[PDB]
């Protein structure tokens, strides 16, 4: 499972859509979708996007200064293993919309400026389609 | 069957607009717009346009009955028979329309975002899904 890792040097704004399709393997615990505010390691993460199959439960937290934030989780686990799924992540002037299948699943208000995002990730246990930025 | 909802507070960066249906084999043009109200020809933020018949995609805004500058996208990312999916999406300069795997057009504004009341999709097309996100 080859992880998606690519440079927004010109950043993000209100009005970028993430968009990652793929499939859950039968027999994942873990993946990831990161917004990062650089490429070095520990680096800061605007948005953690964290769909835990082992836990049953979804996470989304941000770092700085190699600290994670507050938690926040998501209503239930819209996300299968061994099943296809389709993620937009969406940002506005509040915030990164979560949408999952036909519905928004949770809303995460920006802690860190949506100016810091330059690199988005997605890796973990997970089989990607496609992963774009529009 | 088309489509009609509204949106009372208007739209802002950030509103993604997802359209998921199929062009009839038959079909001649079909449209998506974001309208300023709901009586009258009402005034049109984004109107989307999708002509099998005459092959161009147009764009335009109408304003007090009158027609803005068309734009037309890069071919036809559209076929008779042929399912597609839409994205709509919002920013704080224009609107960017992603068709199928690609941004396929970005339409700059000429009404304001807090203008929009309406979505309105239809003509010859089947609809399988609209969500305003
Ligand atoms: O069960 C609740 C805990 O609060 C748990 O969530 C935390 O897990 C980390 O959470 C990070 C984002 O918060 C990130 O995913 C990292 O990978 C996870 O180890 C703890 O540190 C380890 O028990
Ligand atoms: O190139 C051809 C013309 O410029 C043509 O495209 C215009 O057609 C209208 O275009 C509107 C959007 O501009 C909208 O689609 C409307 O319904 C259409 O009648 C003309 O006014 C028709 O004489």
């Amino acid at each position: 499972n080859v992880p998606h890792k690519s440079s927004l040097p010109e950043g993000i704004a209100p009005g970028t859509v993430l968009r990652i399709r793929g499939l859950v393997p039968p027999n994942a615990s873990r993946f990831h979708v990161n917004l990062l505010c650089g490429e070095e390691q520990g680096s800061d993460a605007a948005l953690h996007f964290n769909p835990r199959l082992d836990t049953s439960e979804v996470v989304f937290n941000s770092k700085e200064q190699g600290s994670w934030g507050r938690e926040e989780r998501g209503p239930g686990v819209p996300f299968q293993r061994g099943q296809p799924f389709e993620v937009l992540i969406i940002a506005s002037d509040d915030g990164f919309k979560a949408v999952v299948g036909d519905a928004q699943y949770h809303h995460f208000r920006h802690r860190l400026p949506l100016a810091r995002v330059r690199l988005v990730e997605v890796g973990g246990d997970v089989q990607l389609d496609s992963v774009r930025i529009f």
